[PDB]
């Protein structure tokens, strides 16, 4: 689990997404697994806008951070889950790093800010879907 609080919005894992999120929806992207939703709460989580390589990111099935070197964002098949049939995830960026499917929604950060968050993952491997693409999610 996790999300993201920036401005009036709220990013979270689409196959995560609660009620609330659907009642309140801005966006979502099944083939990128985010879905946006509004809040009446001001966030204040700054989104990067970078080309960083490398971050940190936590992991909830270590209650710890880790630090991480990813591939930038592209098209990565990803197999079939409970949430969607086999498919090519977009904006996807791997790395060498633990984690397991409730490890979703745990934070990926640089030094400018949020990367992005924890989306797919297995054997040693974690995904990340981006956000600092969303260039809305600060107006
Ligand atoms: C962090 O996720 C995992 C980590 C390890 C393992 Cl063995 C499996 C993991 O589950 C996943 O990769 N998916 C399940 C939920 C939906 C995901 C998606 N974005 O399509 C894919
Ligand atoms: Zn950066």
């Amino acid at each position: 689990s996790g999300a993201i609080y920036v401005g009036n919005y709220r990013v979270v894992n689409r196959h995560l997404a609660t009620h609330n999120d659907w009642a309140n929806l801005v966006w979502e992207d099944s083939s990128r697994d985010l879905l946006v939703s509004s809040t009446t709460a001001q966030g204040c989580d700054t989104i990067a806008r970078c080309d960083c390589q490398t971050g940190v990111y936590y992991c909830s099935s270590r209650r710890k951070h880790y630090p991480v070197s990813f591939s930038k964002p592209s098209l990565i098949f990803v197999e079939a889950s409970e949430y969607y049939p086999a498919r090519y995830q977009s904006h996807l960026m791997l790395a060498v790093g633990h984690s397991e499917p409730g490890d979703c929604g745990g934070i990926l950060r640089c030094q400018h800010g949020v990367v992005g968050i924890v989306s797919t993952g297995g054997n040693g491997l974690v995904g990340f879907a981006d956000v600092r693409d969303l260039l809305w999610l600060d107006e």
